[PDB]
């Protein structure tokens, strides 16, 4: 059995990575189709990359190319990917080394360090392509530093077949008739839609390419910013679910999908890939953000 | 029961994610010959123990007729993790939540509070927390239908752990614990779970953690603990352990080591709780010390690039 972690005690937090909740949308929800999330929200360090930070370093140390103590691991992204490589590595004794642009905030920076990572700052003007050639840079330079980018491409789709895609499996009682994520690097959708092929589901399997190559795929939806960023903030008022612009995105399509009269009834499954607090201070809430900041006071004579 | 099998079936509610959150066994930061056990509250739903609070309020208050969901307003003279539970709960049960909290209170509570659709109200700085109470006094003096909410974190603090956060603890560990440690001050798993290990006829030591720089039988020992303390342990335990919390975790898990290097308690199982995540601190002096390492750091010449 996947450890039982409601009823026993972990020797490790990455046994604690993976068998996330998964949850109907129920007030956002007026269709006449039931709309399920898988929360990958609750992963230990908030976010879907948690898993491919343990697969990264689960395979590599099994395949023999990431030692302990010896490897340095280095990786040219700000966000939730650097983050769980960060955070694995910390624990199993691994130097990370993150390069990022200077542009990116002092938040993103501080989760980084706050694991030990060493966080190097690349110019503004160069982007996420200066941090990249930084990355090739130092590993260059060390026979001991490895890219942790080709292992992500190596491993991302297998977590998500052989975890994810059975957990969806088990926890929508085999019944699922669509299967929506992004179309970005590093997520559940190639993985999640090989597992469900493989256990002879007919789901649908959408791809969401947001407006701000597999034959896997069955639709594309574009989705407008405006509207994944809309969603989000409805979706923390309507069902307490809060999340990213990705997952705003992947409810968005869900809803649209579920209007359609052919889905009537049937059950669609996506994605919550990471816990709305890490964007408290992005554009993503950047409305809510104005307004308490120039909330009125109320006086103190009224106040007896 | 019929506790919700969360990682095998699909929720009706987010509620039903509140609580059975996992134990860890601490392992790099602990070099003593006990063991210590981390009950890892910083992993419900809205990343503190306090959902748990939220979850009862609603529950209980609604079972004695004190809540009618479309009807009551709920009002909450407090900005911390029970408001951020209250106002999170509140939204999906379709409640009205208003907050009443001093303009002196962060700006980042104000926010994460009305992401949740909670109308917030600034009272005097001058005033502290009790304007805050006042204000929220004054809503409910003239609507009726509008409900204090902190009397019901008084009645059901306690009860909640005594009911689920104390048996979930007791079932992890096998029956095995020698020692439980938990923070005092109202909103703590403390006296709940405590009472909870006693009725299941448990003689753990009862350790209260009280910060510094029933309430009664229950505690066996205090442990002071420093706020530089509990700050330091806060960051040696995202390195060794990956546990990343707040002052309250940190706090417990420094007075946990302390427990742990009682020579009576060799071999003994040591449980303590991480109240919360670390994430919603960052802003905070808690990880002050990171924030200017970080923003003084060097950036690459584009000359080294190319
Ligand atoms: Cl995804
Ligand atoms: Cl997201
Ligand atoms: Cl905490």
């Amino acid at each position: 059995a996947p450890f039982d972690k409601s009823k026993n005690v972990a020797q490790s937090i990455d046994q604690l990575i993976g068998q996330t909740p998964a949850l109907y949308l129920n007030k956002l929800n007026n269709t006449k189709a039931k709309v399920v999330l898988k929360m990958e929200c609750e992963n230990p360090m908030a976010s879907v990359k948690d898993r491919l930070g343990f697969a990264i370093y689960d395979k590599a140390e099994k395949e023999g190319k990431l030692i302990p103590g010896k490897s340095i691991v280095v990786e040219s992204s700000s966000g939730n990917t650097g983050v769980s490589l960060a955070h694995l590595g910390a624990i199993r004794g691994y130097k990370v080394i993150i390069t990022m642009p200077e542009s990116m905030s002092l938040e993103r920076r501080c989760l980084l360090r706050i694991f030990g990572a060493e966080v190097i700052l690349t110019p503004a003007a160069l982007g996420m392509k200066g941090a990249v050639a930084m990355a090739k840079k130092i590993v260059a330079a060390n026979p001991n530093a490895v890219l942790a980018d080709q292992f992500a491409t190596k491993y991302n789709a297998l977590i998500h077949e052989e975890t994810t895609g059975p957990e969806i499996w088990e926890q929508t009682n085999h019944n699922v008739d669509c299967f929506i994520a992004g179309v970005g690097t590093g997520g559940t959708l190639t993985g999640v839609a090989r597992a469900l092929k493989k256990m002879g589901s007919h789901a649908r399997i959408v791809a969401v390419e947001p407006t701000e190559d597999r034959s896997l795929i069955d639709e594309v939806l574009c989705v407008a910013g405006d509207d994944a960023i809309e969603t989000a903030l409805k979706l923390t008022r309507s069902d307490g679910v809060f999340c990213g612009f990705s997952g705003g995105a992947n409810v968005y399509a869900a809803l649209k999908i579920a209007e359609r009269p052919e889905m009537e009834g049937k059950t669609i499954v996506t994605v919550i890939p990471s816990f709305g607090e890490r964007y408290l201070s992005t554009t993503l809430y950047r409305s809510v953000r104005d307004e308490v900041s120039s909330l009125p006071v109320v006086d103190a004579s009224e106040l007896q």
